[PDB]
RNA sequence: GGGCUUGUAGCUCAGGUGGUUAGAGCGCACCCCUGAUAAGGGUGAGGUCGGUGGUUCAAGUCCACUCAGGCCCAC
């Protein structure tokens, strides 16, 4: 007859293959049916809270391999410290305003000079709107837990009046104020554009030298030695403002002929060479300093009136001769080093390429040939020159392919410098995972410059700032807290729908003009500024948030980004930071560590993740991967990572069809009266459990991926579910022995899922729904195994017995490679003690050797002669086993019988099958 | 160029105060099993630690320089 129906063979209908592109939807929808994000709030009601706060996404694009990193790790953190009874709400948010959009509608087609702002600013909602759908439904099929339904958003006019009243409050402790900054500015365009709006093209420019001397005085530290200057701009020439000195470097060379001007140590070879002057070489002599060369106060001349000074410098040193010149009026860093002394904001010209003041001859014509030939009047006739013609690329209006310039434009600033060392005290007392992390931000806050928050464009949160004329400058709290006021209940597009009187308060008045009647600003804020204000717009906003968040968890470029427009923000307004903690991770790299392109053909993004693969293999790839810095995907990685998601799956899956007929409730055995093997593995269990709960409590992803493996393929795998199956199989269905190992069996099951189930979330449900008896409906509303002590006897005792097991399936191979054996159920093992084991005694404290090695027969003898082999824990010797092959259990037995039709049973199994019948 | 950061076996990772033949899981090779079967067991082969030079009796582990990466600036 038939013995495998006698068998207890594993039984479930939980799938060996994965399925997870058609699975993980339905699940997914399960889990929103039934509400379990507020679910999973009130399942921890009251307890301790834990805010991590979500950092605005921009809505624009499809989301990258960095929003799944980045969004994953945020899951894992809030669903295990849900999981500890943690009351966490993740609540997501959409950086909504900004130029990118803007562009996004006019490359749409949607065209601004033709419908008007509030009509175009509209356009900008409803696109923002409609990209958040996307990347909220990208988000959610990575199986992230969070208000999908109800995110914050930069846009919303709750969110926009928080800013305004943090904008307010900065203003009120003299943060803010107005000032000039150069910008690319376009004649053609008659606005400013940014550095999206330009392209390269060559150019015709006339280069010439001015050299200019040093007369006064209180420069004459070092001679009466004329200083040259290199402009590529005759226009830039009306700015008489200081020149440049790159500290440290110095050398002035003083050379025979000519004035003993001054060049530069690496730059002499490269400076005179082109300057035509050669009269022999002419060695220099007196060079006096260049760093040093501070306040070498000197007049220069082609009418001027002042002297220009002299400060530290920050690249200058090139191809480029060493005099540079400075004018405020026209330079990006030529205005940064070129301002902190009294400096008078230099040159006109109107948003047209026409000027007025100061412009002598030229009055009323432009910056170019008003130059070439008119301005190059003074030139060479006091300054000796060389006007040269020369192309090299220049800033371009990419629309009009017309030529760019510098001007100085008004601009509003946040005032770093007097909350600097407010901020940097915060990040002193900011907790961070690792220490360069708090160094980065720290130096970063150090070397800040001023803020600019001012952008001349529609989309955005507008400056709330009035102007009297009279003068100008309304910005009071009474102001800005009613603008607030009105954008808590409009929105902002109250500020472009309204006219100023309409967006102040009851009939205000104010000394400036005596009409009543006044004018508001047109700027908006800058998005960093939008985003940075989301502790205030959403942490304080929300009833389900608290303003100090637990942590803040995003990747590198927000040092410079969010992590700093936040506690700058929230420092100048409450004084500490908005985040408790600080955790950041890097990029996502190819296979290489190097950059995703396209050209390349290295890029890989989630949604192929997960349609091709699953959004559980996604999650395992992100917990397999040194998040603190750059991380590395392509196909041979995620190859390894279905790899491990198959064996985790089949080893759960093993586990789960051999307590398919357990019942927790009544068929487990005491602790007490578990078989010591069964112990043992409860103990691998615990200890386990205890490390897996310190790597979650350190966010130590890496280590959990790694020990897991460990566990499910050592422990599980190669040994306990192997050596299992000679008992889950074989003995009788209630029999001590095999509800012993279930009962351990079904405590590994259930604890390994909950413990994996922040990472695989949708495996671990499905595990759940498998798994007969479980209280809870989903792991996920479950809580987190307790962490107990082990009894480390046991283990090293079992660890060297393990150790002993190695050497046996050593010595059963070599003999397997002699044919002296198959299976190792057709073994028997003789071992004795050795100079190096005691293994006759330390066997003796073991029961079933025959089945923990899976053989047929072991026998300990104390002393074996010079025939067995030597091994570290002990002498072996290998030999078939002795009887015949018991056709149920396929151990061999010298004693088979038969029962009734069912022959060659083993005594054993006599007994299994006649309880049967 | 500046701040911070990375480079150990095919892949992902371990390797306190420097000290015998650098570890793990996977993968791979070969063998066994065929009662987890688009499964399972076993053995074994692979790195000299990006490079060079030093400090030291002795360095993957300390120093210097260097190569190739990364983020953000300078640009
Ligand atoms: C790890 C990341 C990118 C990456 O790893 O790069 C992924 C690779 C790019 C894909 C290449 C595509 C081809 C293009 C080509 O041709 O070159 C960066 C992260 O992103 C997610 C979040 C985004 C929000 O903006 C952040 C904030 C806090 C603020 C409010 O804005 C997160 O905060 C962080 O910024
Ligand atoms: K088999
Ligand atoms: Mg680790
Ligand atoms: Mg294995
Ligand atoms: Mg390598
Ligand atoms: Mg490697
Ligand atoms: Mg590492
Ligand atoms: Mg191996
Ligand atoms: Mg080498
Ligand atoms: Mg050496
Ligand atoms: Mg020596
Ligand atoms: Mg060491
Ligand atoms: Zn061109
Ligand atoms: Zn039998």
């Amino acid at each position: 007859m038939d013995y495998e129906k006698t068998l207890l063979m594993p039984k479930t209908d939980f799938p060996m293959r994965g399925g997870l592109p058609n699975k993980e939807p339905q699940i997914q929808e399960k889990w929103d049916a039934e509400d379990q994000y507020h679910k999973a709030l009130e399942k921890n009601k009251g307890n301790e809270t834990f805010i991590l706060h979500d950092g605005p996404p921009y809505a624009n694009g499809n989301l990258h391999m960095g929003h799944a990193l980045n969004k994953i790790l945020k899951d894992f953190i809030v669903r295990y410290k849900t999981m500890q009874g943690f009351y966490a709400p993740y609540v997501p948010g959409w950086d909504t305003h900004g130029l990118p959009i803007e562009q996004a509608l006019t490359k749409k087609g949607v065209d601004r000079k033709k419908m008007s702002t509030a009509e175009f600013r509209e356009k900008c909602k409803e696109f923002a709107l409609e990209q958040i759908e996307l990347q909220k439904k990208d988000f959610r099929r990575l199986g992230v837990r969070g208000d999908f339904n109800d995110p914050y958003i930069t846009l919303k006019p709750e969110y926009e009046a928080a800013q305004i009243r943090i904008f307010g409050e900065m203003a009120d402790k003299g943060l803010i104020y107005k000032g000039k900054k150069p910008v690319y500015w376009s004649p053609s365009s008659e606005s400013s554009l940014a550095e999206a709006e330009i392209e390269y093209h060559d150019k015709r420019s006339a280069s010439i030298y001015v050299a200019f001397n040093v007369k006064d005085d209180k420069g004459v530290v070092d001679a009466d030695a004329k200083f040259i200057i290199w402009t590529t701009t005759p226009w830039t020439i009306p700015s008489n403002v200081a020149i440049t000195v790159h500290p440290e470097l110095k050398y002035g060379q003083y050379n025979v002929n000519g004035e003993k001007y001054i060049i530069a140590e690496a730059l002499s070879d490269a400076v005179a060479e082109a300057l035509d002057w050669d009269k022999a070489s002419i060695k220099l002599e007196k060079e006096y300093t260049g760093k040093e060369l501070e306040w070498v106060v000197a007049q220069h001349p082609f009418l001027d009136r002042e002297s220009l000074v002299i400060n530290g410098d920050h690249v200058t040193t090139d191809a480029g001769t060493g005099c540079v010149h400075t004018a405020p009026g026209h330079g990006e860093d030529d205005y940064i080093v070129g301002q902190q002394y009294e400096l008078p904001v230099i040159s006109p010209i109107d948003d047209k390429g026409v000027f007025t003041e100061e412009g002598g001859q030229f009055e009323g014509m432009f910056y170019d040939k008003a130059n070439k030939a008119v301005t190059d009047l003074l030139t060479e006739k006091g300054a000796l020159l060389k006007l040269d013609f020369i192309t090299h690329s220049y800033p371009h209006d990419w629309r009009t392919k017309k030529p760019v310039i510098f001007r100085a434009t008004p601009q509003w600033f946040a005032s770093i410098s007097k909350v600097r060392q407010d901020i940097l005290d915060a990040i002193e007392n900011t907790n961070f995972k690792v220490n360069w992390g708090k160094t980065r931000i720290y130096n970063m806050v150090r070397d800040r410059g001023e803020w600019v928050i001012s952008r001349q464009r529609v989309w955005g949160v507008p400056l709330p700032v009035f102007y009297a004329e009279n003068g100008e400058i309304i910005m009071t709290k009474e102001t800005v807290n009613h603008v607030a006021d009105l954008f808590a209940e409009h929105g902002s597009n109250i500020w472009f729908e309204r006219e100023a009187k309409d967006l102040l308060p009851e009939g205000f008045t104010h000394p400036g003009s005596p009409n009543g009647t006044f004018t508001k600003e047109t700027d908006i804020m800058d998005v960093w500024f939008d985003s940075g204000s989301s502790h205030r717009g959403v942490l304080e906003t929300r009833p389900e948030l608290s303003f100090p968040a637990d942590m803040y968890l995003e990747g590198s470029d927000q040092y410079r980004g969010w992590f700093n427009s936040s506690i700058t923000t929230s420092v100048a307004t409450r004084g500490v930071s908005p985040y408790k903690f600080l955790l950041s991770h890097g990029f996502v790299m190819d296979g290489e560590g190097k950059k995703m392109s396209k050209s390349l053909g290295n890029v890989i993004v989630p949604d192929q993740v997960v349609k091709q693969k699953g959004a559980d293999i996604a999650r395992l790839w992100v917990s397999s991967t040194d998040y603190l810095a750059d991380v590395r995907i392509s196909d041979e990685i995620l190859k390894q990572t279905s790899d491990d998601y198959r064996k985790i799956r089949n080893t759960l899956r093993f586990m789960l069809g051999n307590i398919n007929d357990f019942n927790p409730d009544t068929d487990s055995i005491p602790e007490s009266e578990l078989l010591e093997v069964d112990r043992y593995l409860l103990n691998r269990l615990r200890e386990f459990t205890a490390s897996t709960i310190n790597n979650y409590e350190n966010f130590d992803y890496l280590n959990i991926y790694q020990e897991v493996q460990n566990f499910i393929n050592v422990e599980l795998s190669n040994f306990y579910l192997d050596y299992g199956k000679d008992i889950l199989y074989i003995e009788q269905r209630d029999s001590h022995i095999r509800r012993s190992m279930q009962t351990v069996l079904y405590q590994i099951l259930v604890d390994m899922t909950k413990l994996l189930a922040p990472i695989l979330v949708h495996t671990a449900e499905e595990v759940w729904s498998h798994t007969p008896h479980v209280k809870e409906e989903s792991v996920h509303l479950a809580d987190m195994p307790k962490v107990v002590e082990v009894d480390q006897a046991l283990l090293d005792k079992w660890r060297t017995f393990m150790n002993l097991r190695d050497d046996v399936n050593r010595a059963l191979e070599t003999a397997r490679n002699e044919k002296v054996i198959g299976k190792s159920l057709e073994a028997k093992v003789t071992i004795a003690s050795n100079d190096k084991f005691n293994a006759s005694e330390f066997l003796t404290s073991f029961d079933a050797l025959h089945q923990l090695f899976i053989v047929s027969q072991v026998k300990v003898v104390d002393k074996l002669d010079d025939q067995a082999t030597a091994y570290e824990h002990g002498d072996i010797v290998i030999e078939h086993a002795d009887g015949e092959k018991c056709e149920r259990c396929w151990n061999y037995s010298e004693d088979l019988g038969a029962v009734d039709e069912l022959t060659h049973l083993c005594p054993r199994c006599q007994q299994v099958v006649k309880s049967l019948v």
